[PDB]
């Protein structure tokens, strides 16, 4: 019966992942900037890469005993990340820079998670969970480099 | 300004495609049948293939002048295809066989569409739209062969 | 029940395809000419290519509802193309040049077909049927170039 | 002039091979079973493999001095293997199991042959003839394992 | 004798294709912009792709009976597309944007063509002709996205 | 001299791994079920994968200072996993399902181990040891999905 | 019922093969010599190659009717080849040179076998059995070349 | 400012290269000979190879400071090689054998050039210029071997 | 502002890595031993592999907020590893065996590091830092096997 | 001491192989015919293939105990095949057709050999020796097909 | 003893190459510009390419008799190229543009060298030395195209 | 008629190349040393590489007008390199070290040649001739490194 702990949280990320997913395929479909060509391949290269993180993240669930979800009602509700309007351009000089301010929070979520995994004795979970932070961490670095350092 | 005709309908399929998408990633994540191993690879092989149909279908929009959508509110509303509960098993002997009764309707939708394209003079649209029916038609055949012929 | 129209005709080509098939593997096995080496690779490159056209052509049947045939009695009877004797050489200066005068007629058959498809509303059929004429058309051109233009 | 011995027998197998060939492309086109997906790939994987055995077997002829055949009249007559009706299903619990009871006899034919080759001093023939028994022997094993051992 | 119709027009596109060809290898050789590196690979990726469209377009001619041309006198005369001076930069804010305003017109030409093909009963011509519009249509979209939407 | 701790335990898994190894090559050689074809490839895909886990696990030993073993006397004695009789079939509805109830225990063993590694300060050991649990964990999930969830 | 002859002997080699197998993975794990790097890749290249000989050798059994074994009790008993202590070094100047004096005997065993196959009329067995002697013969040559010719 | 010397001559070859280019795609499109198949691939294999020589030759210009041309007016004027009529056949027994008598002269041009490079101290130019003579020299040899030696 | 802790230490390894780097390309360039050929490929295989460890290690810095260094003054000063003279031979029987006694210390450094990472809550750092110890640990093992075990 | 029998004969073929070798690289270097291009690739494809037959044939020697030769004095003396003058053309209508009348005799030599192997109990020798006749037999067939059947 | 001439100068370039090397891995690690993504791949694509130039350049030394260096003291002293501060941005509008003004001088150095090689009779040295100027020359062109032509 | 100069000398190297060729396949077949495995691959890697040098060197002849030779009488006579006895071992501490003292002289021959090419105005010859010295020069360096530096 045990192991609901960090499990119910997988749905937390599992949910916010498919939201960053279609926003990505949104950055990717409407984009209209000078860099274009690239910012068209690299966005694809992201949602394509968090595409693989979404399936496995889902399979961690099944690993234990849980039965993953795929419903949408439970995405546009569970996620700690919201949709992007139909924008204005590719980049965004102000605070929220989606392309930049999106991976930033999930790193916190999982950051949060890992500890509980760093407790409940689920080295298997953290092995891949914390495998993703490395994953997502570079995609953070790379982006805030399209603008400017800081943090 | 022209060309809203078959364009507004792309969103019709564009919408029902991402619904069959995550249902597929649902068949794919919970599945628990004897065939398993295979039906675990082939479902992936489907949503992976209608994944590519979803992006291009979206790019047909941008081809003309339209600006594609990626919002979810406009998927679980626009689509002529609904979500799957958390099922009961892989197959389903009764009428609706999702894995089978899903591709079946979009073929109609597009069937419908094509004519309007088969009129408005958008050979470019139909060249790929009707490129998909061939696409999806085999995936229909293949499935209703897991059960039985008919139609 | 519908769709027997262009379906019963698939068997028409489906039949004449397996006849051009083994004639090809006949040109390919006995050939004894100067070009040889090549006319030995290219014949193979043909029957290997109409090999793939034969399977799919057969799968169009199953697409709809029909159940394809594979019997021989129904090939050496249905086909609008006949066998080659044990020849005399590779080329043939007179009218019928098999290697040349074979693809020529099926283009007519299908030519004929397409219209009925270009009517019954089977864009899926024509999409691949007329996909083959392009296919077979170059293999016509290429050959009548081993001899001389005309038509 | 010599070497008609085992040569006239090549036509014996050469004939029964193209019969098992299209029956295979028959198992492959109509099949409608649960295993499906797999048994749809593996049947293809058979007739694709006895496809290569058919050409070379034909080229052994030309090796010596003989001129191979490709006519059909001489297949549905020479062969020691007959066509399959339009079946009833994929498997078959009774004696003749085509998918199983087909390779079984050619192994005898060739078995028979080899000796004559194992006499006339045609190590080149047997090197590949008996190369095929190994070939076909596993495809026998594999199949009667889909049902049950015995023999 | 027939089929001069859409044939004489192939030379129309066949001509304007080799003009967009070397202009491309012109955009590609002198370019001096910030994007550079990318716009140096993507221009190459264009003329490399319309390179393949030029040969086949030429082979459609030979398909029928016509004998393609390769002379230059008949390019800088037949084409409905003109050469680029030695420019001023990569992009161009005003109306004509070559890199953008070039594919735009051939789409019309062929658009025009197709109908006549969409009449004379040359499904083989249209199958590839209209195969190119899809081709070239995306390269239009992609470009006018380096600047701004509209149309 | 230090580091005998988790080292002597490597032999514990190192031993039970080569036992699951040949049992796998046992499931793989005698198997006779309906799924067959697949379950004949996937079993191979297992023992092939725990084949690589066996060598490296052995090389962790040499990493430190230890000299790995390869003797059999020390496998059919050290292992916490026993051999399979010559079975009865592929699957097994009762408790012990080898194909299923085998990976299950080593996960415990190592589970146990990791802690001691999660203490002695051998992050290098755990990095790969716990790299295997992820490894083996999916192969558990996958299997108990051929039957039914639970745990 | 027949064919126990050379069959019961397959187990003879089948047994001694898995013994040379783990000794190899023993030479491969402890080795500590100057050549090292190589003598570390080539040993792997051996047991990796007799790994494939072990599976097929086992499948010859199933070819006929026999049901292969995988138990260890029946390896450290049936084999005509014994385990290696934990050695002293890589090479060995005296008579028994394992790395050298191991393949040497199985060549005899099989040598012996083949005749019985070279009698019972199992060309399929010998085709691969004697396929292995060529196999193993070079690995003999290669090794006794690391030391000195002779025989 | 310097380096106009051998630079203005690059345009000399750069010009005659695009002329041999489309003549090649002319030999390649109309050809109608016995060798055909081969001479249809090898001509392609030429213009495809002098295609790469044309771009780099153009990039040598940009290397220094020059800005390459792509205009046609400056090809059918600058070149020391003229167009081919719509021929009569593939080969040509008399003096000028295009397929043969074309590479022959550019070897002279460049021959000429190199010296000036073999003077002005542009080892970088000659390194690739004289890289091309080796290039084109074999294509000379190969061709005059389709006819007869001499020179 | 936080996270200077383990960050300032990355420069510690980042520094000693480029020192082992060119010493490697030193072992690699002067080497003159019997093993040669191998020890010429394997040394390359090392510095090529710690080449990738050097860039990422540098990118961990940028991950957080730090701006990596590349200056040399800060390598031949920061590093806890010194240069090799122009040696005497490939191997070295005494204590310091560079090729062996080099990876040995960085394992300590990082060993040291990890703890601080194993505290500050930088699972992302340790995930790759401790990913390297596994990395470098085998290269230690492998080497001290070219000589003798111990430790 | 035994096994000089068929061994001294390997040198017989080993010798005549390197003679057909450089004659091939002679056919290959001077050739001047119409087929050219092909007959320039296929000759290469021969001597490249009998190149591999020459090394292994040599390694059969070392297999046993013999020490292969590589001297030339012992080729232009031992061989039962002689050099080609500097010819007159590619083909040759009369009896000896080298390109054709060369493989023809070695097939006899080995034919002869095999028996002695087919006696002395060297299944390993014959397995590859008779592996070559199949090899060389097709290259015979192929050639006498460039001219005419017969034998 | 001879050949110190151009040899002592290899160290001149060999030295300045490893300086441009880590500056490159400096442009590559800190870069923060709009182009970013591209200029992050292309810089890597440079130092990766002058990485290969550095090793071979070093191996030219060993070619003759010299024993290459790898010490750093002898780089930050021998080189005619200096380190980059921790910059300000990616590009630089003023004179020295590193990314641009770096390859520029080594071309001179080597330019200088070649002559001495173009004298001492070391065609082997110049063959690769002047192989590099072509190398580096394009990387010059490409860069000064990111800004503006000139020279 | 001209160009006999450096041409007659190609035969000089062309001759000594096929002698180093079979000596290589002699070092390669009898070798019996400790390094073995490596020195068995690297020797092959030499004669395989001077194999390609032999064909092209021969094609330089045909480039001009000359008709290459392939006779042996003209190798064991023309060459400035002699055969190796059946040796004593792999290495050789005294002066002549074949494996080492063989490439050494051809470098002189060609050295000699180049000048005459460095005169007669055959930049095409020298481009590849001096392409080989770089080739062979490294194979010199590598070998005299298996022993000791010097020269
Ligand atoms: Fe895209
Ligand atoms: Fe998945
Ligand atoms: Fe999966
Ligand atoms: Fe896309
Ligand atoms: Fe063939
Ligand atoms: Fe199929
Ligand atoms: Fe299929
Ligand atoms: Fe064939
Ligand atoms: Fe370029
Ligand atoms: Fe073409
Ligand atoms: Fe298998
Ligand atoms: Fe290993
Ligand atoms: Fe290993
Ligand atoms: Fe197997
Ligand atoms: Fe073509
Ligand atoms: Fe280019
Ligand atoms: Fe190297
Ligand atoms: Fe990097
Ligand atoms: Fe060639
Ligand atoms: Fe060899
Ligand atoms: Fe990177
Ligand atoms: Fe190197
Ligand atoms: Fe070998
Ligand atoms: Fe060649």
């Amino acid at each position: 019966d045990d192991l609901d702990a960090i499990q119910l949280k997988l749905q937390e990320l599992l949910a916010s992942l498919h939201i960053f997913y279609s926003n990505l395929r949104g950055i990717h479909w409407n984009i209209k900037d000078t860099n274009f060509f690239v910012i068209h391949k690299k966005t694809q290269k992201l949602y394509e890469y968090i595409e693989k993180i979404i399936d496995i993240v889902a399979e961690r669930s099944r690993m234990l005993g849980y039965d993953s979800e795929f419903r949408y009602s439970e995405f546009m509700k569970k996620s700690f990340i919201k949709e992007l309007d139909i924008e204005s351009t590719s980049n965004f000089l102000p605070s929220m820079e989606s392309i930049v301010c999106s991976l930033t929070e999930i790193l916190k979520n999982i950051f949060g998670m890992r500890k509980l995994i760093d407790t409940a004795g689920d080295y298997g979970t953290a092995n891949i969970m914390d495998d993703i932070m490395s994953d997502l961490e570079k995609h953070l670095w790379m982006h805030k480099a399209l603008l400017e350092n800081c943090d």
